[PDB]
């Protein structure tokens, strides 16, 4: 029942993207919490959240941010837990600023970075699931079933119908 | 002790980068295997490697490649294990090709992507350590020590 | 009657782009097949499709994908046939991720890469036609006529009409 | 034996790159010609070369250029033959200029584009080989051997 | 009366951009011609147009194209006249492909390149005007008046009105 | 009452962006002036504005421009005052041209550059405020209150409501 | 004299760049402190440093970092002081990563960003000087002299 | 003979690039002047230079600069003469900054922009020559000869 994944994001405007991570964890029956933590507007909130995450029982953090996207990296600075980063698509630079400011962590403090946007959010949840599945055989079986269904559900040919 | 992390790379030319991952895992006493597996030149080797990884006892795969870098993605396609991707710096485009071809995975098949180059290789090994630490207390304590020493070791001022 | 070109793509969403390759092969009376093969969701389907392509009588493969676009390159890993790659335009990065993940093949495994989007799909079909035309004189004549008409159909001046 | 592939490049400075195409064709015993043809400095040479390519017995043209790289595109404009384009690495922009000015052909006139640099030059020759192999069984068997040896030759682990 | 500037473009779709060059030459009373010449679909048309441009009395060529934009550069290969290049904005890459394929001419064959899009087209006409003005004092006076008016017409402050 | 910050921009079309700087200075009760100065169309206006800014009592200049964005840099060439640059988002290149042409000043003439677009304009005003606050204790207290409110106003969790 | 500018950088490897800021402040006789403070490796050091900067008498902070460069932004998050950011040139991406991760601050927390590299480090110190000059007449006169000498010193023609 | 082309550059560091423009004008016997004029460090020098260019008899200005490259644009702001812009290759961003800050002029004030680097400097001088040739028959014949020799001199095949 207690959360084992934390999904955090800098603002409400990130929710349109991060909701995909939430939905997938729920689908796979992974208890989690979903919070707003602003690296720039609530830096002490971030420090406290990241430094206590492990003792609160969290195993993985999924962090989403856009633009000068510092939330994943700074979270990783304060926790020993694996931190997964979702670059939120930005208006001008289409998430390239988000992507580079998350993935280009210097050696010593990792953030496992996923694709720009909704795909990245979904995949952050799947990656979290695959981490948790290493020690949780029921979840491993649910993930196997999920991946197997994804594969079996791919059609053989396109619907080539003109309109 | 049987390996719990697999480090794979497309070619010898990737080793200058991926050796940083190997060194870090060794420093933390994480049993691992370090292999060349080419998505493009040995696709069946890759398929076999990835599909049997879990049953062989691997927990995490770290995959490095450059250019049109397909090794991490395709590895992830064949395993349920977490796959971590290291973009190797390419000659012309400085690993931007490597980066985009690894990180931009469509929803459904993740690769946790690290920085271009040596930093990414080191961090993939650290990220793998932090994953393993979740269910290995002795390793968790060694990782805590590693992180603590990294933090404590930063000087207060630059030298000239 | 049996197909001599295979058009493959990762998903239905690629069809909006890849249909242009289909239309042009049909226009030039080139028998072909059109399939969905996902590099990431159906990797064994891909392996089987590519490794058997030659014995099934295929001469050219046209492969389209977007984002982390691995389908053309992995197809080329398993076939000795020429593989032509169409970068499908992606939402955030406008097909630059598609383009780099297709064209930047290391030495040893080629993918002949065309333009991002519909233009690339049309041109993949024309390039395939020009390959096939080398051994097929009827098709060579149809291609010559096609290219000649394209040239003769270019207007001499723009319609400069204000609106 | 009359050439069936033409390798053309805009200048001597492209040769460091395009020599990889020449070497590969020679390795596979594909008769070819290797020439300098500048889209910008010898545009009439280019026109003549491209328009007569087919009647001279050429089957594939491999064209290399850098910067505002127009040689492959314009070659394709004048021939019905398949034209393969090699972006040469440029000094400032590392072949991104070369790449975009070759690959982004409008619909109607294709250029099959390979990677920036030596890799692209090698792969253009391989792609040309795979085209020719469709109607030359002996060459198809040599290409099969080449691909098989590439695959079998990849080591299983890196050397230090 | 006879044209002294040639405006050329690859297709009708370029006219939305190149019309700005046409309008400005007309405004400055510069006789010119406006044509479609496709580098890729009518390469012999291009060769003939560029090689005869000087003897036909043209002094400047303004050439517009998008994507793999070869029309300005190839025009310059065949004429000794100054050639001005307008990168037409492309769909996927926003004219960056247009820009690089026009401006990055190797040493020996220049194209004077202007901004991506309508601004570039307007400025190609102004640059042409400034070239012609060197030998044409009536035009020099019209250009001076034009530039002077542009400067005098800039407002001192923005209209800060809320809506 | 007399202005201590100058907000300048190249054209009316920049106002949609620069208005955010104006609004924030007003919010913080910072007297300022807001003007159009075109680097390219009114270069002498710019020279006069920048060279007299200090003697007129200005302490900070906020300059906004897009495309080949020279207004901030040239302002800084003629004043000893701190100049803050706002890259206005451009149509084709999304403000990347704006950004590089403002931030990449060679050593010797600084422009403190903020984010592309509205965010940058808001932050140029906040940065100006933080500069002025160093010598103005009433303003320092208003800025502290503002920053404190920003921090306290961040919600703890997203509104996760489906629609 | 107590420092009124703080120069901070993530690591020794940044010093080759940030030394230009230090030299300029020294040239203008601006008391300052020059420190290593890592956003990623010493986040609590950063928090303390930034939150106490004002009460320690600092007026401006100049922060340099490369790659995923978070030091300036996070410094600004904890201080009301003006923070100036120097993108350090990174190996692979030449400071484009550094630049975007520093300049693209969301509204509410500014960082005044300078050019990638040594130029940016020098200009951050000049920009800090121009800020301090607003309420220090002696410094304003020294900055006027510095700017005047820069202008007067430019040669009229190049040397060969 | 009074100069009819002005070559200007922001600093000595631009000379390695702009010397190619100077050499070409000399080769074609085009009287010119070659000067350092900094948009940022000598803005009044620039204003004077550009505003008096025409009355001094200049016909074309070639302006080179790097980074946030404002010299060509601002020159064009003050003269009715055609201004040609040479993006100097910058250290970090390889002249992409230079290129965008020169070519992306808003409508109303043109700069005819050439390639990044030495090529652009050479081509700015050629473009200036082609402008002058319109009303100088002797020069037009020399330019014809130059272009003809360039074309005729291209080899037919590469050397090894």
């Amino acid at each position: 029942s207690a959360p084992v994944v934390g999904i955090i994001m800098g603002s409400q405007s990130d929710w349109e993207t991060m909701r995909h991570a939430d939905a997938l964890l729920t689908e796979l029956e992974i208890p989690h919490e979903t919070l707003i933590v602003s690296a720039h507007r609530t830096p002490d909130r971030l420090a406290d959240y990241a430094r206590t995450a492990a003792e609160r029982g969290l195993n993985v953090i999924i962090a989403g941010a856009g633009g000068a996207a510092h939330l994943p990296g700074m979270c990783a600075a304060w926790t020993r837990l694996p931190v997964l980063g979702v670059p939120v698509e930005s208006r001008a630079l289409k998430g390239m600023d988000s992507l580079l400011s998350i993935v280009q962590m210097p050696g010593g403090v990792p953030v496992g970075t996923l694709a720009i946007g909704a795909s990245g959010a979904k995949n952050a949840a799947l990656l979290a699931a695959s981490i948790l599945a290493l020690y949780n055989p029921a979840l491993a079986a649910r993930l196997e079933t999920w991946r197997a269904l994804q594969t079996a559900s791919v059609p053989n040919s396109p619907i080539t119908e003109d309109k």
